[PDB]
């Protein structure tokens, strides 16, 4: 696991590997972003557990586009409700940075370079791959908003 902001966090198998480690954290939400959605074990607290699934794989051609308004919006309501909220992914590296990015960008409405820069400090390892590049760069340009019925939100969908 690792934190982006008070209440924020980000990271992959070993970090929702044990639930038990998460009431460590104070995290009572869980934004996912795998192959396959996840299970949790029977633990206290596992009930009243938010979560929000992103279907998604680390190849470029993986739509991430249509799900960062909906990720935004789970994670600001999630804070707005109190708890912690942990993106995570098989080796929070790309799938989950990208997103965390995706949040930062949009909150503040931040360029994506300038966004994924704080991201790029406090973990050199970050390497989001191109297509979720690009995607978020498209965000940007959308009003870091993604109108469904839009002329290029239309094509890009048409295209991926």
């Amino acid at each position: 696991m690792l934190e982006v902001q008070p209440g924020l966090y980000f990271g992959g198998a070993a970090a929702v590997a044990e639930p038990d480690h998460l009431r460590e954290a104070g995290i009572t939400a869980v934004l996912t972003v795998d192959s396959e959605e996840p299970s949790f074990k029977a633990g206290p607290g596992v009930e009243d557990l938010w979560r929000l699934f992103v279907p998604a794989l680390d190849k470029p051609e993986t739509d991430l586009l249509s799900h960062l308004d909906r990720a935004v919006a789970f994670i600001g309501q999630a804070r707005a409700e109190g708890r912690a909220v942990l993106v995570h992914s098989h080796a929070g590296v790309s799938r989950s940075v990208a997103i965390i990015t995706a949040f930062l960008m949009k909150t503040d409405q931040l360029p994506f370079e300038k966004a994924y820069e704080k991201l790029q400090i406090l973990k050199p390892e970050a390497k989001m791959n191109e297509g979720f590049e690009w995607q978020l760069k498209l965000y940007q340009a959308m009003g870091y908003e993604v109108d469904t019925s839009s002329a290029i939100y239309k094509q890009y969908r048409l295209q991926k």
